[PDB]
């Protein structure tokens, strides 16, 4: 397997925005000489959780600033961006980067986002598709010629072209069943979500699989990613209490009608959270019910940074170098 | 006076996207330790004249691979990207960088470039100037409301909230008298075009002048900057023969409607090209007519890279001995 690590940079009343972005930074750093695998970046915008709204941007940084690490978009929204613009970016990363760039996307996730990029609600996945679709011409062939709706203009050359045959490699966030059928036909791996539940996740790779094989793919050549929150104390309900407190918000945005304290629960066991045991095991359940290849982690709910590098350590120094 | 770089990427059937890419990263890299003060990425669109369509990404990775260096979007078009996009993606680099970034933006350039982005209109200006108000509120307040025709969302926030207190340094390429007296208005200052007259730059500079000044702007604080071509060689005649094949398919793009022959040869002799002599002869006169305090210059015409990286040499000590 490899292991990641991923950034949600979310903040609060205190930790500010500049904080979280110098830490993102000095961890990236950190690691860099590790046995991480990848960088990601998490994208949201107009909120406490996530004040990164442009992780294509951050991935350049990122890059920039690095010399052995992979950097990922984590859930770059197409669906609110004009695909010709994705493309353009993915692809300069892709060249300047000498392939270290891979592009992890999304369906909107939030009605607000849309309306908010005047975008057609009531269409939201065929627009998907079709920003997909454009994107991915691009990638392989250097050119877009959308005729739609959704677009129709004449064909262009969209410079530069990929650095890497058939562009940076894809990966889909699994949002939503439509979104994974659709991943599925198109054999592309997906991203499980670490917000949602164990069973969803399953239930999602089951979805795949399935699906995935009704069209011939090689699924056994899929590499699927899994993302998960990690949070080690020896006092492992120390640990609990202060992931709860990172989340306070996000489960009181993201899972509305979800019953909160429930959820809230859910996440606190289902995500690498405890002592070191409770932490390790719960990230074997998850991975053992989703089937993902990769890990990527996020220790940023350890506010301690002796800490949180201690963590870390230990995980690389235990578990990563293993894989290697 | 400060002196900084500039990189146009111009590709051609010979000279790949990967390559003029890779160039630019070793010329970065290379002008890191010198004096050079600044360097700025020049945007472009589906075609070989430049091929970078989103300067801001590529600011990022420049100013993550450097650290003593200041990076800038040359000429941002504003006007066909989410205004708010436009703010966070530079907030998040004057954040990364620690107030390294500088924010050059336009107006477009193209018509049809329009479409291929936004709706387009014809009161194109005024979509500018509202793109250019939401994000320099953000910039300044973190926060934008734009009640207008244009934009109109309720107030919102936009993360992160700059590094710098009111946003990255901006500057606003002088497109037009339109856009010049706008920006004299503000008070901003102006980048002045390499691929415009001697005669245009001294016109917009006199605009901005008077206008500014009418309006209480303090002039002596305005620092504009100048772009021009830099292509020196021993045999002048051989620099703008190189200059020429360089510049050919921009000049029948971008002027299409005009004497090729005549904007060509003008190309070739306001710019710093030809000998070193006239190189710098050449300099000094565009910098007096338009006023400039900063220069940046590209060198990416002069195909050899010993001769290119000589000549950058050559500034180089120019400038720490007069600078």
């Amino acid at each position: 397997m490899k292991f990641g690590l991923f950034f949600l940079n979310f903040m609060n009343s205190k930790r500010s925005s500049d904080q979280v972005i110098e830490e993102m930074l000095d961890t990236a750093h950190y690691v860099d000489q590790l046995k991480f695998d990848t960088l990601a970046v998490y994208e949201n915008h107009f909120s406490n959780n996530g004040v990164v709204g442009a992780p294509l941007t951050v991935a350049g940084f990122l890059l920039g600033m690095t010399k052995n690490a992979k950097v990922a978009s984590l859930n770059h929204v197409i669906t609110t961006h004009h695909p010709v613009r994705v493309a353009e970016e993915a692809c300069l990363l892709d060249q300047m980067s000498e392939g270290r760039f891979a592009f992890g996307f999304s369906d909107c996730e939030k009605s607000a986002d849309m309306r908010f990029f005047n975008r057609p609600t009531d269409s939201q996945f065929q627009l998907f598709s079709e920003c997909h679709k454009i994107i991915n011409d691009a990638f392989t062939t250097g050119y877009c010629h959308p005729n739609n709706d959704f677009y129709s203009f004449p064909k262009i050359s969209v410079n530069p072209h990929a650095f890497t045959e058939g562009g940076p490699a894809q990966f889909v966030n699994a949002t939503s069943k439509e979104v994974v059928e659709w991943a599925a036909k198109l054999g592309l791996p997906l991203v499980f979500r670490w917000d949602d539940s164990n069973a969803q996740r399953k239930e999602y790779a089951g979805l795949y699989h399935e699906v995935a094989q009704a069209h011939g793919v090689d699924v056994s050549q899929v590499r699927h990613k899994l993302t998960l929150l990690v949070n080690q104390n020896v006092d492992g309900e120390a640990a609990r209490a202060e992931a709860r407190v990172y989340l306070e918000e996000f489960v009181r945005e993201s899972y509305s009608n979800t019953d909160f304290e429930q959820k809230m629960g859910e996440l606190l066991s289902e995500n690498a959270i405890g002592t070191y045991e409770e932490s390790t095991q719960a990230a074997r359940v998850a991975i053992e019910c989703c089937g993902a290849a990769d890990l990527l982690m996020s220790f940023e709910s350890m506010e301690d940074k002796a800490q949180q590098r201690a963590v870390i350590d230990v995980v690389n120094a235990n578990i990563v170098k293993y894989h290697s």
